[PDB]
């Protein structure tokens, strides 16, 4: 499934369940995905993310994976199993802890988690989330932590 695939879903999924969050896994930053390709070349970029892509399924075989971007993964967790969110960054940050191999180089892979609780009643569906998960990943990274919550200010005060 595609990024526009989980647009759709997570639209249907709130409409009928009123809630669900959605996790975004940054296996490397686009730049780095780029170094990569000009130093081993298109293929092996390519395959580093289908290995990445394995382990993942590996790890979360009860889980739909969709794919966000080139360096991108997306989880959706319907209302019922919200309170599996930090389970499951644990399981991909241990996942990840060893490095990906791919034609006998191994790449370790810092991922990025953002995690994006979504509600129907602000019409969360109907609205361009994609940024905020995703921004929500490079948050974690940039504060080294093992995933970063979507936490705005809810007032001026707090803006």
């Amino acid at each position: 499934y595609n990024r526009l695939r989980l647009q759709e879903d997570v639209s249907l999924r709130l409409q009928r369940d009123g809630a669900l969050t959605v996790i975004a896994a940054d296996l490397l930053p686009l730049a780095l995905l780029n170094t990569i390709i000009r130093t081993l070349g298109y293929p092996f970029s390519n395959d580093l993310m289908l290995e990445a892509r394995d382990r993942i399924r590996a790890e979360l075989p009860d889980f739909t994976l969709y794919k966000i971007s080139p360096t991108r993964f997306g989880l959706l967790l319907p209302r019922q199993q919200q309170e599996e969110t930090e389970s499951v960054c644990l399981r991909l940050l241990r996942a990840f802890e060893s490095p990906v191999v791919c034609r006998g180089i191994p790449i370790k892979a810092n991922v990025g988690l953002g995690v994006l609780p979504l509600a129907d009643d602000t019409l969360d569906g109907d609205q361009d989330w994609l940024r905020l998960v995703v921004s929500a990943a490079d948050d974690a990274r940039d504060r080294g932590v093992g995933w970063a919550r979507y936490n705005p200010p809810l007032d001026q005060a707090q803006q």
